[PDB]
């Protein structure tokens, strides 16, 4: 028997890179369903399939709107096997501006996404590995989910709310079988006009700096997929897997004085003059 | 000038003995906008009130929905001084079962109104305090918030989310004047058969141990909703506040243990003996 795997958000990044490495690994040992929220941007995700020849029948696209219970549900019901041994909840949406220049829907829609969709992905297909007794449930998370970055407010929020939902399940789950993991990625290589009507000049020039900075630690420090794809595949083969692993230790210092200083009072300073200088 | 304190979630709890707290202040400096959901449920604060013997005019209650920004705008105009010295994000739910057991629309609710009610307030109100370089932000937070606590997945995802929301927005506001505050909240004192029909039954097992747990450590150290409300007044009166202030050293010990091992795996082992023995 083949390990099935279910993801979701496989259009292009991180989640259309595991996909394919999972369908093409030489063993043949797993079956992919890679989904997608709108089947129109499958397209990328069969060209990289050709160009590792996945094997016929190694990868299926269904269709998988994590905003919708229904879409969460018919999907599950596609799966031919009738088990899901390894669920990657990857879907997940960003999003960037001084808080006050961002849209109600924007932001209740990063939430519903990444946290919400999160949820009812969990719901549905949770119960089933907890009754089997065993199955792997891989999340990807952000080191913007271990620590706030300045204009990330929303999307730090909802990668934290993560960190609080997998860790407060993963105590649950340790004597079931279930296996949870966050997978924690630092950047990966995957109008001006609107956002200075909505906010202060001073807020719009540091938002400008953000973005300068943000520019030169993706060129310097953003990992190839490839590599972040591999620590998925190397948490799934762990016998007792961890509830977190790490892609790189390049942030680790700042996520350990954050975590050194309770107060918060280093980290606010340190990260204000990382970024603004 | 006396100082313009909004409070949301003022029906009971923190933000009720909070809101009587700041109004009976022997220095008279306070003035307070205590908000509540429903004003139908506003007779136990005018109850504390006339108890701590608020003089007239120190205490006025508005109606205030967090999860519409109609109400929250509104409200905001409904501030006859037009200014808001002190904000203070109370409002909240707490959501307790197994996961696949909680209905979709509570989940939603309990993010719209602890997350995405607390963004509405901060984009109503911070723009105003960034122009005068002044204001004070109190958010209410949670030890749940810090650390993932079983059959609590969607509450802590909410509070966890509210670290990064406030730690983001700390980050920005450093030079601007304007300070943000987490309270860090341990318990403060303030059917079996729907979740038999929605869960298997270790799942439903072990959720009583952990009510059974919970009820000790509840009944062991559990809060005077004074105290609290004191170390918001501590944090209000710091001239430099820190991002977190915490209610209680209880659980310190549990929290860098968590933040000592990053992989999560002493943590999650502790909290399982911890809960469930
Ligand atoms: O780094 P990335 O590349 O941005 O990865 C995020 C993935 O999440 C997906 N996603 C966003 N909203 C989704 C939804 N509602 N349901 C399922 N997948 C979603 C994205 O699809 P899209 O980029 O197609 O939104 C994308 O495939
Ligand atoms: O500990 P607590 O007592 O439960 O405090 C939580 C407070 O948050 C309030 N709250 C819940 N939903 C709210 C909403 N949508 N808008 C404003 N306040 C809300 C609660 O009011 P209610 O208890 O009246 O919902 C209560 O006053
Ligand atoms: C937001 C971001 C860039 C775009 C991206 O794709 C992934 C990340 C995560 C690491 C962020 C970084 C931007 C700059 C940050 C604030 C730092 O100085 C340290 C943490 C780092
Ligand atoms: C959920 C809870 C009880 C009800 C309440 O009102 C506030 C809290 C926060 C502290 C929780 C506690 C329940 C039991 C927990 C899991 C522990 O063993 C350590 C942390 C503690």
């Amino acid at each position: 028997a083949r390990t099935v795997v279910l993801i979701t958000g496989c259009s292009s990044g991180i989640g259309l890179h595991l996909a394919v490495r999972l369908a093409s690994d030489p063993s043949q040992s797993f079956k992919v369903y890679a989904t997608l929220r709108d089947l129109k941007t499958q397209g990328r995700l069969w060209e990289a399939a050709r160009a590792l020849a996945c094997p016929p029948g190694s990868l299926e696209t269904l269709q998988l709107d994590v905003r919708d219970s229904k879409s969460v549900a018919a999907a599950r019901e596609r799966v031919t096997e009738g088990r899901v041994d390894v669920l990657v909840c990857n879907a997940g949406l960003g999003l960037l501006g001084p808080l006050e220049a961002l849209g109600e829907d924007a932001v209740a829609s990063v939430l519903d996404v990444n946290v919400v969709g999160t949820v009812r992905m969990l719901q549905a297909f949770l119960p089933d590995m907890k009754r089997r007794g065993s199955g792997r449930v891989l999340v990807t998370g952000s080191v913007g989910g271990l620590m706030g970055l300045p204009f990330n407010d929303v999307y730090c929020a909802s990668k934290f709310a993560l960190e609080g939902l997998c860790e407060s399940l993963a105590v649950l789950l340790l004597p079931f079988g279930v296996h949870l993991s966050l997978i924690e990625c630092g950047p990966v290589h995957t109008s001006p006009e609107e956002v200075l009507d909505r906010t202060d000049i001073h807020t719009f020039h540091r938002f400008y700096q953000y973005l300068a900075h943000s520019k030169q630690v993706f060129r310097e420090a953003a990992q190839n997929p490839e590599e972040v794809a591999e620590v998925f595949l190397t948490a799934l083969r762990a016998p007792k897997p961890t509830l977190r692993y790490f892609t790189t230790e390049r942030f680790l210092p700042l996520l350990r004085m954050r975590l050194d200083d309770p107060s918060g009072s280093n980290y606010v300073t340190a990260m204000h003059r990382e970024v603004f200088g």
